[PDB]
């Protein structure tokens, strides 16, 4: 899914 702790797609 969207990871938002990265800002990005895992």
């Amino acid at each position: 899914g969207y990871d938002p702790e990265t800002g990005t797609w895992g």
